[PDB]
Formats: structure tokens, C-alpha cells, sequence
């Protein structure tokens, strides 16, 4: 869909408001670094994985095969109990709640490869600097 992209500090603030800072021991800077490499802060971001017909959705690019139902991913399991479309709305409440569910599993935030490659073990302070959070 046409993009609906937050501004770095507005998302930082919203995520903070929604209880993301420190959630599961994950700092806001880390959630910001994730959203950045994942969707570029684009809440409408979708990405089709031709390998298993799955698609990644919204800000956190959550996968339809395990987390949200998109009604088009064969053999999917809906762990968040949400429609993937719910993860593509300007209001990121449902999205944040699913992201929380995702990092509650054993691998936490390491479930996202991009986070592992871009954010993990690296200085991420740049992501929240200036935001007043
Ligand atoms: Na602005
Ligand atoms: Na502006
Ligand atoms: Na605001």
C-alpha cells in the first residue's frame, strides 16, 4: 500500500508510551534499530517470502506463517491472534502487542535476522538520540 512512515522520534515516543522500553529487557533504541532496518518505520510495509508463501508485515515486519493470520500463508499458526492487516494500521497498538508476543518466545529479539545483522552488539544510541525519551 502507499507508505505511512513514522518519523524516528515520534515512533520512539509512541513505542515508549506503549511500554516497549525495556520490555523483555529490550531497550527502545533496539526496537528503533529493528523497525528501521525492518520497515524503515513504514507501518504499511509488507514483504512476500516466496520460499513459503509467507509475508512480513508493518513496522516490525512480523511473519504471517507464525504470528499473524493473513489468510494466504499455507500451514500458518496465528500466535498473536491478530490479522496481519491489523499490523498495517497507523495505530501501532495491535502491532506492538504482537512484537511483544514475538520476543516472549525463547529467542527474543534475535528472531529477526536483520536485528541480528544490524543492531545486535552495536551501538544503537543514535536511534533514540534527540527524541526526548
Ligand atoms: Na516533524
Ligand atoms: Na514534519
Ligand atoms: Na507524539
Amino acid at each position: 500500500a502507499e507508505a505511512k512512515v513514522f518519523e524516528r522520534c515520534e515512533l520512539a515516543r509512541t513505542l515508549k508510551r506503549l511500554g516497549m522500553d525495556g520490555y523483555r529487557g529490550i531497550s527502545l533504541a533496539n526496537w528503533m534499530c529493528l523497525a528501521k532496518w525492518e520497515s524503515g518505520y513504514n507501518t504499511r510495509a509488507t514483504n512476500y517470502n516466496a520460499g513459503d508463501r509467507s509475508t512480513d508485515y508493518g513496522t516490525f515486519q512480523i511473519n504471517s506463517r507464525y504470528w499473524c493470520n493473513d489468510g494466504k500463508t499455507p500451514g500458518a499458526v496465528n500466535a498473536c491472534h491478530l490479522s496481519c492487516s491489523a499490523l498495517l494500521q497507523d495505530n501501532i497498538a495491535d502491532a506492538v502487542a504482537c512484537a511483544k508476543r514475538v520476543v516472549r518466545d525463547p529467542q527474543g529479539i534475535r528472531a529477526w535476522v536483520a536485528w541480528r545483522n544490524r543492531c545486535q552488539n552495536r551501538d544503537v544510541r543514535q536511534y533514540v538520540q534527540g527524541c526526548g525519551v
